[PDB]
Parts: C-alpha cells; structure tokens; sequence
C-alpha cells in the first residue's frame, strides 16, 4: 500500500535530481527520472540507519549504473543522511562532497561506481560476505546477520563481460539475498539498444540459476514494484533479477530519447516538467515538508530503532558467547588480533631454497587460524598458486555437499575481473574482512578495471599473483609478465610486493594485512630461490633496504624478487676483481616511497653509480637507478635457466653490466635519482 | 563415411600429441587426446591449401583453448603444412618453431592464443571481415568469398567475460559462418566444473541468438560429429555452438581426472596407451604411411585444386570488373593506395583551436573514401568519440534494416575487451583490413588482455582513445586516466600517440595506418587545443622533435598532447625573465625510440636540464627527462580548467618548476637521459 504522499515523494525525487543536474550544467538526468518510482519503493522498505551508515546489519544498496548518481544523492538527502541541499548545489564542482560519479568515501555510498559492470560484481561480493558472517556468528536466538543486498543496473552493465562472470558465479553460489533491479529502458549512448544489444537477458539469467521477475510499468506501478521486491525475498536459494520497464527521462519533453541520457534538460523542458508534476516552475531545489516528515516516519526512526535493538542483542550475545562475541567485537572495530604477526614464519641462510609461491602457501597455512577474517580464493589455479590451506572448507551453498557458507576458501573459476570486483565487495562489506585472490601475475591484467577501483576507493584487497616472470619457462611469452609491475607501480595507492625470500614474503604479508586503505599485489616466483643472508621482516617491511653493505662501494646494485640472489652472486664475482658492491633489495616501491627521505637517501645515496636488476620492463626504474638491466621485449618459450641465460641474467652477465656502468660514470659526480628539484 | 583409416588417423593424432608433450616433459596432454576425433572430422572437411596458408578464401580454424597446442602442431604436420617431426621434437624448447602456446607467426596458426577467451573473440572478427569482403566484392557468377570460421573452445574460455561480450555481439550480427565446437569435458584446473561452473551453457547461447547442437559422444562418434558440422553449415543466419561431450585425456589410465590437464602422462601410461591403440609402446613420433597418404588425397590435393580454381575465377573477375578487381588485388598484395597521405589534413598557427578528438574525426572523414579497407567503430561512445563518418553505413545484418554487411561502421556496444579481440581477428583475416575502435582512454584498460596480444603478435589495430586526462573534468576520477599511458609505453611493440594539434593528429594516423606489425593507441583530448606554430606531419612522424628552438637553452621542456601548448606558453613566460627554453614535442615514445641515436641526442642533448610536462603519471619519464612535472595521484571532479589549475598546470606553474630545475642543476654537468652504459 501506497498513498498520495508516496506520489508526492516520487515527484520530489525526480525534480530534485533534475535541478541538481541542471545547476551543474553537466550530468545525466534520464535514468534518475525513469528509476525514481523504484528508488522510493525500495528505500522505503530497506532496513537502514541514516544516522549510522556503518551498522553492520544494514540492508545495502549499490547503484551499478553510477552515471545515475543525481538519484542516489537525492535519496541520501531526503532520507536523512549527512548530505545537504548546498552539497547538491555543488554537484560536479571542484572539491565538493558531490562528485560526478559516487565515491566509496561518502556516507551511505557503498562502493565507488561509474565504470560499468563493477557495482553489480561488488554487490555479489557483499552478498557472499553476508552469507559468511551469518554462517560464522549467528546462533539460535541471535540472528546478528540477515541483511539484503540490492543493486540498480542498466543496459551498459549487462553488456560488460565482468557482470557476466559475476552473475554466473552468483547463480552457482545461490546467493538468495541478492536482488538486482534492471532499468530496461531500451536506450544507451548510441541510441536504441536494438542496434547492438538484443539478446534475451531474462533467458541468460535463468541459465545462470537466477530467478527473473518482470515489472511491465516501472514508470508508475508502485504496488507491482513492491510486489516484485517481496517475491524476490521469498526465493532464498536463487539470486533475483527484476526486469523493470521504464521510459528514460520520464516526464521530459524528450522522454524516451537518448539525448536525455547524459546532458542537462533544456530550461523550458525543466519548467513544463515541474508544472506537470504540480510544482512551481520558477522554484528550484524544493522539498515539500510532508516529504521530509514522511521519510522520517518510514525510514529513519524505524532504522534507528532497528539498530538499537541490534545493539542490545549483540551485547547479550557477547555475554552468552564470550569467545565469538569478543572476536566479532574486535572485527567490527577494524583491529587485527594483538601480536598476530608473532605467528609469521622467519628464516635464516641455512634454511633451504624454496620458490616464493610455496613460502606464501606456508604463511597462509600458519596465519589462517589466527585471522578468522581472512577469506581466500583462486581463479581456478589453486594447485599452482598454493592459496589453499588444507584444514580449509570451501565457500559453497550448503546443499552442494562440497562445503557451506561458513567456508573461507572461494572457487572463483576462470574469472579474474569479477574476482577483483567481488574482493572489493567483500572488503567494502565491513567486519574487517580480508579477501585475497590468486592468479598468474600476467592475467591480473584481465582485472585491471577492478584493481584500479581497489586503489581509488582504498579497499585493502590482496592479489596473490604467482608465476611472476620468464622464470615461468616453457609456457612462453603469452604467460610471462614484462609490463605488468611497471603498470601497477604507475597506479597511485597500490602496494606491489616482489619478495625475494622467506623473510621478505612474511614482510609483504604483514604490511598487506595491516593496511586499511591500500590494496596489494604480491608477485611470486615459480622457481626455487635461496634464503638470503641479511634479510629480515623488520628491514623488508620498510619497502627497500640495504641487504649487503660494504664501505665505500663502487656501485650499488638495486634488485627485486628472484634477481636479488643473482645480484648477490654478481657482487661475489665483483669482489673477486676488487670492485665493492652494495646490494639493495627493494621489495615494494610504494612502501619504500612512504619512508622518510633521510632513510631513502641512506639506501640510495649520492656519488655512487646505481644499477637496477629486474627481469621485467625497465621503464619504471629511472626514479631509483642511473642505469637499468631489464627486459623490454616479450619473453620466450623454453626451460627457465635457458631463458634467463638467453636474456643475459647470469652472475657474470650482471657483473659485466656493472663494470660497464662504473666505467661509463668514472670521474663524474652523481646525484641520487631520488632527489627532486621543485 | 569414415573407415578404418579414419580410426588409424585419430589414433596417430592422439599419440603424436602425447609424444610431443612427453618429450618436452612439459605441456598439456588432456584436451589434445579428447578433441583429436573432432579435429580429424573437421580438418578433413575444411577447404584449405597447406602449401599456401595465405589463400584469402581458405576456411579458418582457431584453437581458442590454446594450451591444447600439441593437437594443433600434430594436425599441421600431418596434413602437410610446413612443420616437421623435428619441430615437434623441440616443443617448448628455447628457439624452437613449436612454442608452448600457438603463435600467429607460424603458418597455419591464425592468431596467438593461450590467454583464455581470446581465440573465440578473434574468430568473431574473422567472421565479420568475411561477411564484409563477400558483400563488397562478390558479384553474380563470381563468388570470391564464402569461407567458414571454425573455433575449438573449452570451459575456461566460456567462463571468461570476453567470450560473453563477443558471443552476444556475434548473435546480434547473425554470423552464420561462425561454427564453434565446445569441448564439454567436465574438468578444469581446480577439478570438476560443478565446483564453480554449473550454468546452462546451451540456454545462455540460445539467448544470444545462436543455434546450439549436441554431440553426446565426442570420444568416438565421428559420424555424429560430421552430422553436427554439416547441420551447422545450414545455420545461415545464426552462429552455431556444437556442445560435444568428451572425456579429458581419453585413453590414459587417468582419463577424466584434472591430473591429466597440464602435466605429461607417466611413461608407462603412455606405453599402455600406445598398445591399446595398436601402436608399438617402445617407439615414438611414429606416423603410418597410410595416414600421410590419406591426408594428401582428402585435404592437400583437393585444397591445391580449390585454390587453383579460385585463382582462375579471380583473373576472370579482374577483366569483368577492372575497378573492384584492381582494389581487391591491391588489398591482397597488402599495399595502401598510391600516395593516399595526400588526403590527410594539414594546418597552420592561423587555424582554429580544435579538440584533438574532433581533428581525429576530420581525418576519418577525409580517408574512409580513399581506404575501402578501413573499418571502424565504437564501444557505444560514437557521439563522444567522433568516430562515425557522416556518409557511413553501419555493418548490420540485411534483415535489420539499420544497415548491411558491406557497411563499414561497427556498433560494438559496451564491450571494450571484445572490441579489442575482434579488431585483432579482422586484422588477422587479411585483405589489408584496417580496423579501428573507439572508447575513452581510461577504459582501454578493460581490454588490456587483447591489447597485449595485438602487440605480441603484431596486429596493427588502432584504438581511438578519447578523453585522455583530467581535461574530462566533471566525470571525475573514475573516468580520468593517470596510469594508462605509462602502462602501454611499458608494453613492447605498441605505438602510444598523444598528438598536440592538427598536424600531429595527421602524423599519428599516417604512421598508424602504414604500420604492418605494430598496434597503436591514439590518445585524444576532450578540450579545444591551439594549432601549434612549428608542428608538421613530417616532423611529428619522427615521434619526437624540436617544436621551438633557441640557441644556448637554459632548459629543455619535453611535453605531449595538451601540455605542449602549455609548455609554449610557459616558455613565453620564461623568455620574459631572460630564460631561454627549447620546447620538444614527443607525440610517441615508440616512434621516437625507433629513430637513430644521433637524431634522438640532437633532440635531447647532454648539458642542459630537461624537464617533462604531462598531466599523467611521472613514472615512465626518466628515460627522457631529468625532472618531471606530472600527476601521481588520482584526479578530481570539477570543470576542466579549474582542475588543471588545482594540480599546478598553469603557464606560470610550469615556468616556476622550470626555474627551480635550472637552479637545482646550476653548476652541475648534465648527461642526456638517453645515454646508456650497456
Ligand atoms: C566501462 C565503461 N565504458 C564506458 C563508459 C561510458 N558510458 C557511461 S554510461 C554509458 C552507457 C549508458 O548505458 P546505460 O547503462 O544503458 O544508460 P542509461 O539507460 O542508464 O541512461 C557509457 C558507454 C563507462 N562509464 N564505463
Ligand atoms: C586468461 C587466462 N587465465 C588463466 C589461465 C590459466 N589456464 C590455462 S588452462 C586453464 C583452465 C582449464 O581450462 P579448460 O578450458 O577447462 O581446460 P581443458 O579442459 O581444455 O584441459 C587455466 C586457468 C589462462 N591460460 N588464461
Ligand atoms: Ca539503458
Ligand atoms: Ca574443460
């Protein structure tokens, strides 16, 4: 049941969204106008506290078609969130709380969206984290976790391959609290969908195991829209897609056209719209009092009460289940277990040569039980990534017989881009969830649209990226990374760890898991690497450090990963012809760059030749080294020692390029690459 | 009608494949064993000349599941292509002709595959290029083009989102000559597909508009497989997926296990397998004379005859039709029209300030008419990219009414990753097709998977990448590139053009269209830019050049795109203070690096501080500059001129950092960043 006030609230939403876009003279009015009825019906029945946007058991809303952002900012204002009319008047302007696409950082905005296909795939991750939280902490009489995940989406999201991968996994996992509403308005930027998008969507979604419901009149059928949503709540075992037909830019003089997609409405058009809906055409950013009163009564006071009952329940739960209640209280505060890092493995020079992939396996097996918030996964490369702890139970529907929702190991299938946006979703859910995902380093590049949002939003997800170089060997250039780490070291706000040995792998895991706002790629080797004399977790935690020192060196060798042991053999060959080399291990550029300049210049000082050593692209190394020995062409298919050799990466090959660097600069005064002038 | 020689042929393929893998002691034996029946039936019925792998009307085969390579190498050898037993005996070894995943360079290998989902999406483009050549050149009595495009694919390919984008578009365009055979074997690397992949594949492909056919026993039912391929060739207006159930590693002691996916069979398993098939278990790389004789009569001599007929009909064609005959003859020779570049727009300082994206649009208007082989499109950004020429016909099915198959503008929809692979498949088809695709620069990263294979194989595809920087303005950080060019400049064999004005846009299109082995990204501005005094097609074609010279410069300013004009302005500001600045324009790192070292040192000499100016990451500039002014953080939502002012990119803002640079180095001797020690 809906009344006259509900229709006044739908008109107030539509005109607020239109006035926001028109003052900015930039933005997208069309999908805001077609989806306002659904937004009113959905938010009115969501359990949420506007006053406490972090309540762990709030229902979650994701706007996947992020260009429709004027609608999400109109709803957040009208329902009581911290977003005022003056912020809406600053839409798309420099420095405002209202950017052109929603950002994770704003209260009530769940994830950053706007790149198409990301929001629906993040919503699949949020629904998985809910299903895991519920299966881990709910007890008879204590339903602490039972929220819904709701998603709005458009034609562009359904054409993106990423939202196919996420929807196929979501259907397999039978995530029944995930309810997606598709704005089926037959329009994208180039015009009618008929021109390149006429697949049967409803049929594709039933193939994935989703339930598909239909709303023929999304423009005005409030009871049908409400019907459709509570029927979706009944199907516990299936995710649900509600295909809802609307007119893009409903109410506009050019309603139904692609011209209303992504440009402000004409002033004369805005005036007849306002007149039509019973509003004064000469006034702007007008909210009727009855509307503020209505959302106070139906959303905000019920939501504040719901959150208060949930808090009473949780403090009873902590009395009843002291261990589980202390664990979830610690997680809800963002804190890792005190002294958790005492459990990280440390090594010495006498321990054996191990590939850093197997060393990473050992860290996940030694800390999994210390950290209940750690949830892992592989994009079908579990045996090659060594991401699986053996006591692990898989994250699966309970009816499968392979695991249940309390499991902490996810089988992502061969879906790297949805694995990245799903890990962003699990992270964004809350409760200190620490998602990691595995794949070969070369195919993290398949997930670049999502990894970029991990860095922009600040979601601290971990990519466990194995098979980091030509050390892959025989699979050849299609599988051997060359450009990949130069790519992600150019991306702001991401750690790119390329650990050299066991102590450096524990350092990489310590910093990655302690991060609250920075994602991490941990690049790992196929081949065996020795345990280095001079490495430690303390040192390697600084991002870069002096591994092997010597007084008054002729050169500094800076290396990463498998090339650190090579540079150390190279300096032995150099010592024998009386050249003194300092060897510097640089396991992460990000973390090194964050150290104070005094520390960084003690690692890479003035007046010494510095040569970098790394079997990948040399394009990023001008910030740390004068000369660079790397590989700026594709790899080669053959046995890994033979391929290293072919590229010149032997102790004598490295020592010879160092002897050439010393000769080239002999008698010149050198300045550390670190020193900037501005 | 198969006989005992077809069973001996299928056994020799299985065993030659197992031996190829077992001698390397590396590789994937499972799917070559399961798909050998279907490869025998398909290749026996394909029209191809093995002594001319370039015949334009040859039927094409793509192995999308690239790790099954030993099956392809086997077939090429047996049917008389240029690949010997000796080559197979060097599989996965350094320097061999048989690398561990198939490469475009080998005759008979149509594209490089291995990265999953690529091959099936390339095959879509090969089908589109065929439907356009047939429609442009076939005349009554002269059917010059009519080939089929055959695809083998596996489960991994079906999980990747790129094959959903490509399969959706393929159904829309009604590509009836595309026939794909799905190896339905129930296993992927992590075990059984039920663990993460239980969707209804058939029902999903019928929703895209494809026909689905089934072969329940692919292990042995040759007639059934031949009956599916024959019925699929009747599919004239629907692509066809043949779901063929097989057992992974059929014949092995561990057939149906994922342990047989990506490791050699144990030596005694290979023995029993040889005995089971009627082969001596102590001999290897054995091809029965009967199998060679048979392929010579079924494939090779009929293919030579089919090519020879096709040759005489093309001679008749050129006489009946001299105009189209001459054009098709020039395209098959792979040459661009005599002196086509004369139609490229040139400009002077006196002309208007134009966005570089709209200069791009004018070039495509002046050339689509000169170049029949130019086929373009956009990933639903046609109005924002100005990629559609006014007189263009869209590439659509005739039934659509919206255009037809001789049309040369493709509506790809929001499918960037598939647009990249489809462009690779159109280029790989031959006949000098020059594909280009438009999207925003920030979302070319959605397509990184395919862009890397354009560079690795050398497909000269062109990306018209608009909205190159914070000059996007109001859409904000989710749409503003920062790291994107640093990434593709770190990738070997790809041109990344960032033109500053009218003449540099023309030079970017002439080098990109003349290119035979190197892809290109052209980054273009949303905002208006001045026509530069001193720019020319001839100088910008060198990749970097002196735009503004002075004798005895205090500083060199190196810049690209929108920051070249800013740099000219800052140089007027520095001139006022008695500082003399040479301005260098560097529209492409790749083309500039190809110039002779003495030309590069003339542009960037020793003894002068060199400062780079570009509103994107600074990390790749150390190969050219001493110091760099750029943005190493994400963008901001606001009007574009206010955002440029916010980051310091003002004439006097560049001038001030130029003065600090002069100050910091005054007194030091400076080496060109171009000079290397080894
Ligand atoms: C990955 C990606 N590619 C391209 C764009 C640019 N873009 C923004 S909206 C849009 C299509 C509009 O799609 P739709 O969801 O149908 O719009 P609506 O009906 O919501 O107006 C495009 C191509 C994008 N934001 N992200
Ligand atoms: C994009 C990409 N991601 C990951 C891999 C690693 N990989 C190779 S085969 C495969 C899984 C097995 O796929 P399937 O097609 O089911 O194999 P088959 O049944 O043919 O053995 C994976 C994950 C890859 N080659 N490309
Ligand atoms: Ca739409
Ligand atoms: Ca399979």
């Amino acid at each position: 049941q809906f009344t006259d006030i509900d229709k006044l609230a739908v008109s107030t939403i539509r005109i607020l969204a239109v006035d926001t876009v028109s003052k900015a003279n930039s933005g997208h009015p069309g999908a805001p106008l077609g989806m306002a009825p659904a937004a009113h019906v959905l938010w009115s029945q969501m359990r949420m506290n506007p006053t406490n946007p972090d309540w762990i058991n709030r229902d979650r809303f994701v706007l996947s078609n992020g260009h429709a952002v004027a609608l999400l900012y109109s709803m957040l204002h009208l329902t009581g969130y911290d977003l005022s009319i003056e912020d809406l008047k600053q839409f798309r302007q420099l420095g405002s709380r209202t950017p052109g696409h929603p950002e994770f950082e704003l209260p009530g905005v769940e994830v950053t969206t706007g790149p198409l296909g990301q929001g629906i795939s993040n919503a699949v991750g949020m629904a998985m984290a809910q299903a895991n939280l519920a299966a881990t902490y709910n007890k008879p009489g204590f339903t602490l976790s039972d929220n819904y995940t709701y998603v709005f989406l458009g034609d562009g999201c359904l054409q993106e391959g990423i939202s196919s991968e996420a929807s196929s996994l979501a259907g397999h996992l039978k995530l029944g609290n995930l309810i997606a509403i598709y704005d089926d308005n037959k329009i994208t930027i180039d015009g009618a969908t008929s021109i390149s998008f006429d697949e049967d969507v409803a049929k594709r979604y039933e193939a994935y195991g989703w339930e598909v419901l239909y709303v023929e009149n999304g423009n005005e059928d409030l009871a049908g829209i409400a019907k459709a949503i509570a029927q979706a709540k009944l199907s516990k075992d299936k995710p649900t897609l509600i295909k809802m037909t609307t007119t893009i830019g409903y109410g506009s003089l050019h309603a139904g056209s692609h011209s209303v997609h992504g440009a402000p409405l004409k002033a004369d058009d805005v005036k007849q719209l306002k007149s039509k809906f019973g509003f004064n055409p000469d006034k702007s950013f007008v909210v009727p009092q009855e509307v503020y009163d209505h959302y106070q009564k139906t959303i905000l006071k019920p939501g504040v009460e719901a959150n208060n009952k949930w808090n009473k329940l949780f403090s009873e739960y902590q009395k009843k289940f002291p261990e589980l209640g202390a664990e979830l209280a610690r997680r809800l505060s963002g804190q890792l277990p005190a002294n958790w890092e005492s459990k990280l493995p440390t090594y010495t020079a006498k321990d054996s040569a191990v590939a850093t992939r197997k060393l990473s396996e050992t860290v996940l097996e030694d800390v999994y039980n210390q950290l209940p918030e750690l949830i892992g996964g592989s994009a079908d490369l579990t045996p090659s990534n060594l991401t699986r702890w053996k006591e692990a139970l898989d994250f699966q529907p309970p009816s499968s017989g392979s695991g249940n929702y309390s499991g902490r190991y996810i089988r992502y299938g061969i879906r790297e881009h949805a694995m990245g946006a799903i890990m962003n979703g699990i992270s964004a859910f809350g409760a200190n969830y620490k998602p990691y995902g595995g794949t070969f380093l070369n195919f993290v590049s398949y997930a670049a649209g999502a990894v970029r949002l991990s860095a922009l939003s600040g979601h601290p997800v971990i990519w466990v990226a194995t098979h980091d170089s030509i050390g892959v060997g025989e699979d050849g250039p299609t599988h051997q990374p060359i450009e990949t780490l130069a790519h992600f070291r150019s991306l702001p706000n991401i750690q790119v760890w390329r650990p050299a040995d066991g102590n450096e792998v524990s350092a990489a895991y310590k910093n990655s898991l302690e991060s609250k706002h920075t994602p991490s790629i941990i690049a790992l080797s196929r081949q065996n690497l020795p345990q280095l004399e001079g490495s430690s977790i303390e040192s390697a935690s600084k991002g870069g450090y002096v591994l092997q020192d010597v007084a008054n060196p002729d050169i500094i060798l800076v290396a990463t990963g498998s090339e650190v042991s090579l540079s150390v053999e190279a300096a032995k060959t150099l010592a024998a012809k009386n050249i003194k080399a300092r060897v510097v291990s640089l396991p992460d550029f990000f973390t090194f760059d964050k150290q104070p300049l005094e520390y960084r210049l003690s690692v890479l000082p003035d007046n010494v030749p510095i040569m970098s050593v790394e079997v990948l692209a040399t394009t990023c190394w001008g910030k740390y080294a004068h000369q660079s020995f790397g590989i700026d062409r594709f790899g080669a298919s053959g046995k890994a020692p033979e391929v290293f050799k072919f590229f010149g990466f032997t102790p004598e090959g490295v020592a010879e390029r160092a002897q050439k660097t010393i000769a080239f600069y002999k008698g010149d005064k050198l300045i550390s690459p670190l020193k900037k002038a501005f």
